[PDB]
């Protein structure tokens, strides 16, 4: 789990987190993201940041929080 | 130049370009970028996008134009 | 042409046009849209409105104007 | 009911739900919607989405929750 | 006329004009307003301001210009 | 008390309540507002609505909720 | 003239200029501001920046541009 | 401490606090601020306000709480 279960449970690669609450330009991982390094690097390659969001869907601003450690 | 002159004449690396207008999460280039390949190459080294923005200052959101050549 | 050439030249089906300038939740037609009726009905079926936008890309808010007649 | 009770207890048809929070371009239901199939059926007849919102008023954006059953 | 012609050529009563640009909480005039005294007189009968806006539709925020004569 | 004690405790006359949370164009009562009618009418005369806000200060958007009954 | 005549002609001391277009928390000079230094220092004392705005009125966000030199 | 602990536990100097929530145009303190008089004294030396914010990072707007003691 790179994201907690529950609310912010859906890991997405997003350009930025506005106000640390709004994940903007989010698109879902293309590989399997089972650790924080995997998640992070997979996003920093896409020119995205690793976020955990309230829905698994991609493009459309939505609530997110950053992945821990990162 | 990798930016026009006149209004949008400052290269900055930004996370995204909201509405294609507003540059968010930008940084001043740290190297000298004089081609479009080098610009987005220096920005990708940040997960950033090459933009052309109304000012040299990177703190506080800005009016930005997507870089040409990228 | 359901959209003018030039700036607002890219026909998209979008949930709404904020301030008559910002097309929100936009996704591109799935069929061929060669008249205003075709364009319109194709969008009203997707629960979208027909807009003409400054880019052919889908999800990400962007500048748009409504299609004429509609 | 097709909405909870408490806070988000008003069915309204809206174009979209910005951030999953803000209902935009909403209308008061014109028919009586007492199942979730009927609700989004009455909304789709507008290109709208069934939402559950903090008030009965449809003019001015609102805090809204996606309908359950839709 | 109590509005110009061209762009801002629709009188509407609105609660305020955000940034002097965005008309918020507007209503269609219910009476015929053909002087500037009568316009803000018909709007004040709502706690509203007389504005001149880009469209006749009052649902959804709008680009508006403060009325002249008021 | 036209406003609850605590958070939304400061009665202001405001042009509108954005998203039912943000009181915009707020200016403080010029008379004494000791009942809901007094509060309300005093605002509807100023072309404002009666709101209860998180601070007694006037011009600057701030969190508010509508006065009860009104 | 610390501000041009015409559009951005009204000198105000404002907390910040959002997107270099929106003067936020603006209040008018308390002394006479006849040069750029006078204007600037008078604002930097109020914890404001010197801006030139489209109206002489204080509190309410409005279009502004920074004073030259500063 | 000049900030609480828990959520809003980072002192930053910011131009304003939009809605009393969003800290805009902030900077990291450059000196050590351990009283409330010293904090707004170090911020006023910038035309800034002492705020207590959810993170140590000052680039990109933030959730902030007005400083207590100021
Ligand atoms: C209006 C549509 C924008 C896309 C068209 C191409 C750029 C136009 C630049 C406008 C002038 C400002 O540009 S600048 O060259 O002065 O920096
Ligand atoms: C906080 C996460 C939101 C998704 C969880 C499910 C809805 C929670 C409703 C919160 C209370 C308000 O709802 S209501 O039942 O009172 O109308
Ligand atoms: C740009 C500054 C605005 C204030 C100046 C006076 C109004 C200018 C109207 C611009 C054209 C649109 O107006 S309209 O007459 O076509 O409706
Ligand atoms: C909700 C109203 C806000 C004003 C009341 C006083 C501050 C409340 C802090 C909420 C918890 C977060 O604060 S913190 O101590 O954890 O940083």
């Amino acid at each position: 789990a790179v994201c907690p279960t529950g609310l912010f449970s859906n890991p997405l690669c997003c350009a930025t987190n506005v106000l640390d609450l709004i994940g903007v330009d989010c698109k879902t991982p293309t590989i399997a993201v089972d650790t924080g390094a995997i998640f992070q690097a997979h996003c920093a390659s896409k020119g995205s940041k690793p976020l955990c969001c309230v829905a698994p869907v991609a493009d459309q601003a939505l609530l997110c929080q950053k992945a821990i450690g990162t």
